[PDB]
């Protein structure tokens, strides 16, 4: 049964990148918004620039977490293929 299992994983996949094209064109809206509602208000580049700089550290650390989980599922799949008896397994969460 592993073609299908490597077909779901492989799904899986193509649905998770296109979670993170949609978050970054979402965010890429947001982003085009914000500049433009202060657009005309002339003051110092950090006063402006803090809320696009909290903006931008939100959007690394939502791709970073995109990159942990799809890392955490490739593991998962690479562990349960070389899977054999008498195998001890902590990781609570990976056993779950």
């Amino acid at each position: 049964d592993l073609p299908s299992l490597e077909a779901h994983v492989s799904v899986e996949r193509q649905q998770i990148e296109n979670r993170r094209d949609s978050d970054l064109e979402a965010r890429a809206k947001k982003l085009e918004n914000d500049l433009g509602e202060l657009e005309a208000e002339g003051a110092k580049a950090d006063v402006r620039r803090k809320v696009r700089e909290g903006a931008e550290r939100e959007m690394k650390q939502l791709r970073d977490r995109a990159q942990r989980e799809i890392d955490r599922l490739d593991e998962v799949w690479s562990r349960f293929k070389n899977l054999k008896v008498q195998d001890l397994e902590g990781d609570e969460l990976l056993y779950r």
